[PDB]
This record gives C-alpha cells, sequence and structure tokens, in this order.
C-alpha cells in the first residue's frame, strides 16, 4: 500500500433505543434486530409465528455510539477522513459536537473530513437512527395516494420513499425486518497529501495482441500547497510486472484529474465458467511525493462483454457475446442471503459462489429488491468466471420521481456504478424489475385516478428513461443497460415473446404444466421458478410436528406467495401420487421442484439460438421459507441444485418425448467441435434386464456452441403402454473410442403411472473426519433417491438421483462437523416408499 494508517471502528460499540437511556453492547457492522437478538430482546425472529413478535422495532429510534483514542502524531497527519460504506438509513452522525452528515441512502458510502473535528485523546462519535416508517409517515400523509407495492407488508405502503433494501419491508418470499444500522464498516484514514478518491482501469480496445487501457484517476489533495508528484501505474500476473508506466504532476488543492494510458500485448483474456481460466491481472495504481502516499489497486479482467438486442425475424433478440462467441447464459436469480445482510459471512459468500460454480453457472442476476451487494461478492464472481446482471434496487412498484428522491437516487447511481465498474463480472445493468410490466398489465389503471396514472407513467420515464440511462452512459459507457426486465415481453400474451427477455410465470401463477416451457419459449429467460418446501432439517428450525399440514398457520405462514401450497399440492398430483405423510410430502415436493423446473431449463437450451438463456427464480434463500429457491437458507442444496447442475452440465444428452415419439438432441456450450461420436441407446426394465437389443447411432458431430437433433423414434411398434410404464431407456454418448463424455435416464410416463417395484437401498459406510463416503446398492430401480441426514450445510457428491437396478453407486457426504467414530445418521428415501 502506502504510507496511510486506516482505523477500523469494529470494536466498543454500544446501542440504544431513543428515549430509554439505557446502553448495551453492539456488533458493528451489524443491525438493530441482531444487537437486541444478541442480548434476548427479541425471539428468534425466524421460528414459528415470531414474525408478528419483532415488528415493533421498526416503530423505535435507535442510537449507536463508539469512542476511539486520536494521538498527537495522528492529529499531525495532513489530512483524516472518516469513511461510512454504509448506513442504513436516516442517520445524523455526530462527531465531538460536529453533525457530520444527515445520511438518507442505504446505497451510498459516505467519505468525511474529520481532521479538524478530532481532538487529541478521546473522541466520541454518535449515530442516531431515525425510524424509516415514522421518518416517512409524513412523506406518505402527504401524497394523496398509497404507492401499489404489495410486497411491501404493511397497510402504507413507505418502502417506496426509501432508498433501502425493497426486501426488508417484507417479499413473496420473505420475512419484514424494516431495520436499522451501520450496515458496512467504518474507517478512519490518516494520511499525507492526498488519497485516491477513483480509480478507474477503463478498457479502450482488446485483440488478441493488443489490450489498450485507459488508466483514470481522481486524486482529492488536501494541503494547501501545490505538490509535485509522480503517478505510477504497474500492471502485474502472479506478482510479475508485465507492464509499468508513469507521468509527472504537480498536484493542486482539491481534486485532480490523471490519465496513464498503458498496454498489454498478448493479453491472457478473462473467460467465463466453462470456457477457460477467469484470469485477473493485478493492477495497482500509487502516488509519489519523493514516499507513496497513495495506492489502491484493482484485480482486472481482460475481456469484451456485448449484450445484443436488435430487431432479427424473430422479434427482438437478448443475448451475451462474451470474447466475441455469443455464450448461452446459464445461472439464477440472486436475492439476499439474510434478512439481515451483516450477518452473511465470507464463508458464506464463498459457498454461494461454491455452488454456481459446481452446477455449471456463467451467470447470476442481482435481482433489483436487494442490495448492490458487497465488494466480496463481485470479487468473488470475478475469480469464478461468473457473469454478473446488476438490476437498480427498484423492484414490483412505481416509484415517486420528484426531484429530491431523484436527486437521491443520482448519487446511488454515481456511487455504485464507481463502486463496481471494474469488475470484470459486471456485464449490464437493469433498470428495475417488473415496474413497466406492473404499470402496463397489474391493473393499477383501475386503482387511481387517470391523473395519478398518468403521474405514475411520466415518473417511470424520468428515472428509468433518461436518470439511470444517463448516469451509465456517462460512467459506465461500455456497459449494456436496459430499462427494465422484463423489457416488453409478458407471460399472458404470446405475441410478445418473441420480444427481449422473459419472466415467464405461466408457470406456478398461470398454472401451466411444466411441459408448457416446451411450447412456450422465450429470446432469453430472465426468470422462471417453482416453489418447494426446505427439507425437514430446515422445517424443524422453523415449524414443529403440530404444524406439519400443508396449510396451517406457521407453513401459510412461512407462504408468502398470492397463491400458494395449494399450488404445490395441484402440481404434485398432476405427476406423483400425494404421500400421505408431511415428511413424504416434503421429500416428493422437492423432487417436483427438480424434475419440473429442470424440464424447463432443457427446452431453454435445445432451442438455442431462438433461445439464448435460461436464469430461474431463484438461486437461494434469506430465512426458512417455502420458496422458489434451489439452496434453502441454510445452505442444503435442494433437487433442484443437483438438477441444474445436470441440466447445465457443458455436454448434455436430452431426450425429450412429445406426441408419443421420442427425439434426442445433442447439446453442447463446449467452445470446441466434437467428431466422431456414438450415441448408444437403451431400454432396461425395472429388475436391470434389458428390453430388445441396444440402439447405436455412429458417426456424430456436436459442433460448438449447438443443440442438434440426432435421433427420433415413434414409440408405437416400439414399446408398449405396459412397457413405458415399467422401464427406463438409458442414454451415452461416446467418442471414436468408446470414451464416455455424456450420459442421460430417460423414463417414458409420470411417476406417477410407473409400475414401481418395492425395493431396500443398502448401502456401506466409511466414515472419517470430514468425510462420509457410502456406497449404494439395489438390485431394482429405487426412484429420485434422496439421501438425507441431520447434518445442517453437509454437502453430497450427487443426490436426488435414481439408484438404477444392480448399478451400485458412490457418494461422498462432506461436512466440518463430521467426526471419526459417531456414524453419521442416514435416511435413504425413495418414490415407492411414499405410498402403500
Ligand atoms: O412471485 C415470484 C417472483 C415473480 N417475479 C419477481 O421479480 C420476484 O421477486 C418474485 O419472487
Ligand atoms: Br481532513
Ligand atoms: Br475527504
Ligand atoms: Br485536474
Ligand atoms: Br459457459
Ligand atoms: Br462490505
Ligand atoms: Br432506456
Ligand atoms: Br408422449
Ligand atoms: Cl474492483
Ligand atoms: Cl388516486
Ligand atoms: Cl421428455
Amino acid at each position: 500500500n502506502d504510507t496511510s494508517e486506516v482505523m477500523l471502528l469494529d470494536t466498543g460499540w454500544e446501542f440504544s433505543q431513543s428515549g430509554t437511556e439505557k446502553w448495551m453492547p453492539a456488533t458493528v457492522p451489524g443491525t438493530v434486530h441482531q444487537d437486541l437478538i444478541s442480548h434476548e430482546l427479541l425471539p428468534n425472529p425466524f421460528y414459528g409465528m415470531n414474525e408478528k413478535k419483532i415488528q415493533w422495532v421498526e416503530n423505535e429510534d435507535w442510537e449507536y455510539r463508539t469512542s476511539f483514542i486520536v494521538s498527537e502524531e495522528q492529529l499531525n497527519r495532513d489530512g483524516i477522513q472518516l469513511i461510512f460504506e454504509g448506513l442504513d438509513t436516516y442517520a445524523d452522525v455526530y462527531l465531538n459536537g460536529s453533525l457530520l452528515l444527515k445520511a438518507d441512502n442505504m446505497f451510498v458510502g459516505y467519505t468525511l473530513p474529520v481532521k479538524s473535528v478530532l481532538r487529541k485523546g478521546e473522541n466520541h462519535l454518535y449515530i442516531y437512527f431515525h425510524s424509516p416508517i415514522r421518518q416517512t409517515l409524513p412523506q406518505y400523509a402527504s401524497n394523496g395516494f398509497n404507492y401499489p407495492a404489495d410486497n411491501d407488508h404493511h397497510e402504507k405502503h413507505l418502502s417506496v420513499f426509501s432508498r433501502k433494501a425493497p426486501y426488508s419491508y417484507g417479499w413473496d418470499w420473505g420475512i419484514r425486518m424494516v431495520t436499522s444500522g451501520v450496515w458496512r464498516p467504518v474507517t478512519l484514514r490518516f494520511y499525507d497529501i492526498a488519497t485516491i478518491s477513483d480509480y478507474y482501469v477503463r478498457q479502450l480496445s482488446l485483440t488478441d495482441e493488443n489490450a489498450r487501457l485507459s488508466n483514470e484517476l481522481i486524486v482529492n489533495q488536501i494541503v494547501p500547497q501545490k505538490i509535485p508528484a509522480e503517478v505510477r501505474v504497474n500492471v502485474s500476473l502472479n506478482g510479475t510486472t508485465v507492464t509499468e508506466v508513469k507521468q509527472q504532476v504537480t498536484l493542486q488543492p482539491g481534486i485532480n484529474h490523471i490519465t496513464l494510458p498503458a498496454e498489454v500485448t498478448n493479453p491472457v483474456r478473462w473467460m467465463p465458467n466453462g470456457w477457460g481460466t477467469p484470469t485477473l491481472y493485478d493492477f495497482s495504481a500509487q502516488i509519489a511525493c519523493g514516499r507513496i502516499v497513495a495506492e489502491q489497486s484493482h484485480r482486472i479482467g481482460l475481456r469484451t462483454i456485448r449484450v445484443v438486442n436488435e430487431k432479427d425475424k424473430d422479434g427482438e433478440s437478448f443475448y451475451f457475446e462474451v470474447n466475441g462467441i455469443p455464450m448461452f447464459a446459464k445461472g439464477a436469480n440472486y436475492i439476499p442471503q439474510d434478512a439481515l445482510l451483516p450477518n452473511v459471512t465470507t464463508e458464506r459468500y464463498q459457498t454461494l459462489f461454491r455452488d454456481m460454480k459446481e452446477a455449471n453457472m456463467n451467470m447470476v442476476r442481482i435481482w433489483g429488491g436487494g442490495t448492490y451487494e458487497n465488494n466480496l461478492f463481485y470479487d468473488l464472481a470475478d475469480e469464478n468466471g461468473i457473469l454478473v446482471w446488476q438490476d437498480f434496487m427498484f423492484a414490483c412498484t412505481p416509484y415517486p420521481s420528484d426531484p429530491t428522491f431523484l436527486k437521491r437516487v443520482e448519487a446511488e447511481a454515481v456511487y455504485n456504478i464507481r463502486r463496481l465498474r471494474n469488475h470484470a463480472s459486471l456485464a449490464m445493468w437493469c433498470g428495475n424489475n417488473e415496474i413497466l410490466e406492473a404499470l402496463k398489465y397489474w391493473g393499477f389503471e383501475k386503482k387511481f385516478t387517470p391523473e395519478v396514472y398518468q403521474g405514475l407513467m411520466h415518473g417511470y420515464d424520468k428515472l428509468f428513461r433518461e436518470l439511470l440511462p444517463s448516469t451509465v452512459k456517462e460512467f459506465d459507457s461500455d456497459r449494456f443497460y436496459v430499462h427494465s426486465s422484463p423489457y416488453l415481453a409478458n407471460w399472458g400474451r404470446p405475441e410478445s415473446w418473441g420480444t427481449g427477455d422473459s419472466h415467464n410465470w405461466g408457470v406456478w401463477y398461470g398454472k401451466k404444466p411444466f411441459e408448457s416451457l416446451d411450447t412456450d419459449l422465450p429470446r432469453f429467460m430472465s426468470e422462471f421458478g417453482f416453489q418447494s418446501f426446505p427439507e425437514m432439517k430446515t422445517i424443524a428450525a422453523f415449524a414443529a410436528p403440530e404444524d406439519y399440514q400443508i396449510e396451517s398457520e406457521v407453513m401459510n405462514a412461512h407462504q408468502k406467495s398470492s397463491i400458494g401450497n395449494s399450488l404445490i399440492r395441484t402440481y404434485m398430483e398432476r405427476d406423483y401420487i400425494i404421500p400421505e405423510s408431511f415428511e413424504d410430502f416434503v421429500y416428493v415436493g422437492l423432487v417436483l421442484q427438480g424434475q419440473g423446473m429442470r424440464h424447463g431449463l432443457e427446452a431453454h437450451r435445445r432451442n438455442r439460438p431462438y433461445c439464448m438463456g435460461t436464469l430461474y427464480a431463484q438461486l437461494n434463500d434469506s430465512w426458512p421459507v417455502v420458496s422458489w429457491s434451489s439452496i434453502d437458507y441454510y445452505g442444503n442444496w435442494k433437487a433442484l441444485h443437483y438438477q441444474a447442475k445436470r441440466a447445465f452440465a457443458p455436454v448434455l444428452i436430452n431426450p425429450i418425448q412429445q406426441n408419443d415419439s421420442l427425439s434426442v438432441y445433442l447439446i453442447s456450450d463446449r467452445l470446441d467441435t466434437m467428431e466422431q461420436m456414438t450415441l448408444e441407446m437403451k431400454v432396461v426394465d425395472f429388475d436391470g434386464k434389458t428390453l430388445g437389443k441396444k440402439i447405436q447411432v455412429h458417426s456424430l458431430e456436436v459442433p460448438a456452441n449447438t443443440s442438434k437433433c440426432v435421433y427420433r423414434a415413434k414409440l408405437d411398434g416400439w414399446l408398449t403402454p405396459e412397457d413405458c410404464r415399467r422401464s427406463f431407456l438409458k442414454l451415452i454418448l461416446k467418442d471414436k473410442s468408446g470414451h464416455q463424455v455424456a450420459e442421460s435416464v430417460h423414463f417414458f410416463r409420470k411417476t406417477k403411472d410407473l409400475q414401481l417395484p418395492p425395493t431396500s437401498v443398502s448401502y456401506q459406510m466409511k466414515q472419517t473426519d470430514g468425510k462420509c463416503e457410502l456406497t449404494l446398492f439395489s438390485s431394482m430401480l429405487a426412484k429420485d433417491i434422496f439421501i438425507e441426514t441431520p447434518l445442517q450445510g453437509a454437502r453430497y457428491s450427487d443426490n436426488f438421483f435414481d439408484l438404477l437396478p444392480g448399478e451400485r453407486k458412490k457418494v461422498i457426504i462432506t461436512s466440518p462437523r463430521i467426526k471419526k467414530g459417531e456414524e453419521l445418521p442416514v435416511n435413504i428415501k425413495h418414490i415407492r416408499e411414499t405410498y402403500k
């Protein structure tokens, strides 16, 4: 780094309910809710009916205080800067009798010059958080109408007035915890001469032969004199200098703009997950005043990302081109990982990225009702090769567009754009989630006067068609912006499906069968989804045995969608026998969500290039709840996660059966063509015996980045209705020499129509520290087996798979909490067991 010193204001904090004069220890970064919980002043907010029991917190004001020492020597540094990375939300900040700041935007980092107010010895920092509810009640009263924000779970929809995480007020998968606090870190920096307020590595061009960069620095000089300095940029890879440039300047008091070109010959490109290595250069800029007074570095990925959104014969395309190659996007919508943001640990972020990488994903949407994520989130996306689609934090309701609200939004857009624009992973900006769809199709025209509706339509344009796009054009001029997701397509209107991106909620809200995903195709799927109850160990975190019915108060409850638990039963009944026990119903509901959802994922990939991506709703959960998530709050992979992994495999054999006939497609996202390939298939009954003979299709090629049909056959004359109920299709793809590159299994009937034999999955266990190895055997098919353990967060090599007749299967379960001796409890479930 440089000669500055940083003091972390992360200890010795206390908090108070205002007007009580009672102080208790606090943890910062943190939240009022966690501080109370930690003194047993709230029940577990996630347990039972306890949501209503914690609401009172949002009606109180909350105070925070800390003290720190400053030395005579520190006070003699040229400048001293206090930085709040995050204040939630209406925060009056006092230091040593000075009001430093009236903060009003959760999404903004505040940098404050404090030398002239600090004192040798003890220094006293106090922060007063006004209730976001009481702060905005007068605002609402003056408004004359209630914004149609159905996700804001209160009679008055105050959320829209505050630049605060929309989901904190509730959501259709979320608990209401309208929290407050110092949500990101506080630092004091003691420094000489200047600081680097911004360092932007702007890529000018990239070819195989050369990368041209422009290093753009904003330097804030704090002393009264003009100061000769040399600006230096070092570009290194893996600890070795690649290129180095320097510039003489004389820094003036105040802001200085410094621009140094640099080039990297024969650059090593950053590639997305599945296409190579996510190579990151180290770019370091230093200010040297004959000592390095200031330094700032960024990890930089050298790549092009173009979003192609052009009129074509099919409507309007919507796809991503990476390093000149169209890349079919495979991923999911990401939501905040906790009701209480500072509770989400480094480990939890690293684990989530591991989950995305291991599921073969190359894209995550940071959906617009959460937060602009922390720097760590983006750093991990950079180093895992995952593209980031970044919504601005507007979701599902129109918002105000008065001048002072828009000045607030402008502050947050400039802050986060400059914060995020150096990440290799950042791929596009999206003005909002679902707001134009909402304005057009959600029945507002009957909920408000014409003049108010006109006001809302004009407000939409001010923010999402003017302010936000101009801010991106200014500060991130080479990145794509689109005003809303979905921008035109609506799920109820087939005429619009060829136009940009879709949120197909035909499945779920429109009750369409999963098979509808085969015919109802988008140019890009930015949302589609299906709910499930999480597994029992998670339920046991939030419900009691008495509450084990699909619509008791508690489940209902932990159901926040406008049609809920009943829909899960409705869909289940189409394809499965509904089990009589709750635990069995939970198991099949996981299998259900997995099988139906992967059917869509497959349909989207199969239909490339018409469709160029699929991002399911949703990756993750913020609390224990029944949701569209593929990984529950405790990090347990649902069926859907293993199925998404399978559906996103770089090479996939996709058998698709419709109108009593089978097609097999070979789908590849590899960058190289596969030549001289052999598809081989056979029908095997549930006892292990082959029906007929092996079918072989030789001489197959799988070109890079294509989906292609290689086999078709009518069922009639091949299999009888009886066989379709009592066998499966095994499929394998192999190269010239017989090496297997891909396999699949196909069933010819719905699971409820299968004549599944009673059967026992036996296993042998070899348990050590951290590790559990199981070998599973069944003489007969066991359908969609779930290997269930009580260890929260335990990870599995595979799970939610069919255990084929006779064919042994190795599964490894890992967890730091696995001890040698202490045999891991294991419960193996499968479909036939769920009914008599
Ligand atoms: O109700 C399910 C989803 C519909 N689309 C929204 O963007 C998302 O936040 C919702 O959870
Ligand atoms: Br200062
Ligand atoms: Br400053
Ligand atoms: Br200047
Ligand atoms: Br990829
Ligand atoms: Br952070
Ligand atoms: Br626009
Ligand atoms: Br069929
Ligand atoms: Cl960065
Ligand atoms: Cl009105
Ligand atoms: Cl099928």
